[PDB]
């Protein structure tokens, strides 16, 4: 119930209705997406696309049911097949991380040039923290609704798959079994680091983000009692961290790809610093 002050059991009651308004979680309004059809630079294009090699699954509401399985690379445009599905995906996932930051306050009072600045900074963050949620640990599977990403079985096992970080975070993270608050709480101090690029008001931004950390501090103190959450807030707290490394990453391969082959959504490259020239 509580053990919380009023302040931070209403900094909680308002990130979690701004979740239930801007969250999908059924994916019922994903529609449209594209599908795959039915020099020194490439070299390191094909090592970042093959670091996740995912199957994909429809499933009809009249109970018929798609299956994609990619190509290996043959040293072509194949592995490029995904790549504008998984755009779609995105850019879905964007408009509902911005959504989710424009109906908190928190966010509404700040200026609408650290709002860009924030959200270009932190939506690729709680993006993959949404899909955390998703995420089916012990079938390796993104369950979107009626879509479904699954990691596809390599040699190696469910081990060669924790040496990709972006793998590694998810299933990590899913071990630790958070609550739906400590998901939109790890949202929010992602959404309020004050040192991204280009913000302006750093003393405000960190001053929220530390509030909204000593609350999720405190909503572990008083709710979880068990020997397994000892450290909990500093296990999540270096999750965090390691994310804004994944993110650095990603944003790297995504770079790169773009650069020989453009793919990236309006949406996308507003929050990547994409000008269009
Ligand atoms: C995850 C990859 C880097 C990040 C890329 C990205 C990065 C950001 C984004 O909004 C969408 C995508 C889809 C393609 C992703 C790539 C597919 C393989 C590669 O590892
Ligand atoms: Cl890395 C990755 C891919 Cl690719 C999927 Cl399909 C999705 C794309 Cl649309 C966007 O990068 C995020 C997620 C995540 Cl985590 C899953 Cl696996 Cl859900």
């Amino acid at each position: 119930v509580q053990g919380l002050t009023e302040e931070q059991r209403m900094m909680i009651r308002e990130l979690m209705d701004a979740q239930m308004k801007t969250f999908d979680t059924t994916f019922s309004h994903f529609k449209n997406f594209r599908l795959p059809g039915v020099a020194a630079k490439w070299s390191q294009v094909r090592k970042d696309l093959c670091s996740l090699k995912v199957s994909l699954q429809l499933r009809g509401e009249d109970g018929s049911v798609w299956n994609y399985k990619p190509p290996a690379d043959s040293g072509g445009k194949e592995i490029f097949s995904l790549l504008p599905h998984m755009a779609d995906m995105s850019t879905y996932m964007f408009k509902g991380i911005i959504s989710f930051a424009k109906v908190i306050s928190y966010f509404r009072d700040l200026p609408i040039e650290d709002q860009i600045s924030l959200l270009k900074g932190a939506a690729f963050e709680l993006c993959q923290l949404r899909f955390n949620t998703v995420f089916n640990a012990e079938t390796g599977t993104w369950e979107c609704g009626r879509l479904s990403y699954c990691l596809e079985d390599t040699a190696g096992g469910f081990q060669q798959l924790l040496l990709e970080p972006m793998l590694k975070f998810h299933y990590m993270l899913k071990k630790l079994q958070l609550h739906e608050e400590e998901y939109v709480l790890m949202q929010a101090i992602s959404l309020f680091s004050p040192d991204r690029p280009g913000v302006l008001q750093h003393r405000v931004v960190d001053q929220l983000q530390e509030q909204f950390a000593i609350t999720l501090k405190s909503y572990i103190e008083c709710n979880r009692p068990q020997p397994a959450h000892r450290f909990l807030f500093l296990k999540i707290m270096a999750m965090l961290t390691e994310l804004r490394s994944i993110n650095a990453q990603h944003t790297q391969r995504l770079l790169r790809i773009q650069d020989i082959h453009p793919f990236a959504t309006p949406l996308m490259q507003e929050l990547f610093g994409i000008t269009g020239s």
